[PDB]
């Protein structure tokens, strides 16, 4: 089982506070929408385009069921795995940290436009604070560790993580 499985919105630090994690502990961070790049060929954009939401969450899935009994580093799990009761399924049992985050500081640490579908140009803080509405019950719920990084400094963060594991 993964040493830890990090949830949250986008910019909460999954992908940032996974590697420093990971590297902490010389174990590897998998990244589940990189494992699903991977394991099709195709982008995240490209699966949603063509086959779509309800096609993207089964391979998604089927790519974090595997990587729970896997891989036994960091797991970062995308921003949306956790909407699939399948995954939340899969979660129970396993240390799943809750990286949490406000609205105002979630949207500016992703005004990078690194990508951020569900963040469009547009009003994108009144739809991350949508966003944080329907997401974060789903977080609270399979979190076994939360951690509020709003004030900490990433490796503030990691150092919390490593002294509670
Ligand atoms: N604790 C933090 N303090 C300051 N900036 C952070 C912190 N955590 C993440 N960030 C920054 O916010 C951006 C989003 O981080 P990222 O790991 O990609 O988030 P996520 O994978 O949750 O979408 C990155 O540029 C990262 O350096
Ligand atoms: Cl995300
Ligand atoms: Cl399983
Ligand atoms: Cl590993
Ligand atoms: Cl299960
Ligand atoms: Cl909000
Ligand atoms: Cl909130
Ligand atoms: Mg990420
Ligand atoms: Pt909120």
């Amino acid at each position: 089982a993964p040493k830890a499985v990090l949830v949250g919105l986008p910019g909460s630090g999954k992908s940032t506070i996974g590697r420093r994690l990971a590297k902490a502990l010389g174990v590897g961070l998998l990244d589940t929408d990189v494992a699903i790049e991977q394991r099709t060929g195709r982008s995240i954009a490209d699966i949603f385009a063509t086959d779509g939401e309800q096609e993207f969450r089964r391979i998604e899935e089927d790519v974090v069921r595997a990587a729970l009994a896997d891989h036994d580093g960091v797991l970062s799990l995308g921003g949306g795995a956790v909407t699939s009761p399948g995954v939340r399924a899969a979660l129970a049992g396993h240390t799943v940290v809750y990286l949490e985050i406000s609205a105002a500081e979630g949207v500016r640490r992703t005004g990078g436009n690194t990508v951020r579908p569900l963040l469009a140009g547009p009003d994108r803080a009144e739809k991350y604070r949508a966003l944080m509405a329907k997401r974060a019950p789903l977080y609270r719920r399979v979190a076994t560790m939360r951690v509020d990084t709003n004030r900490r400094n990433p490796g503030a963060v990691v150092r919390h993580i490593l002294s509670r594991l």
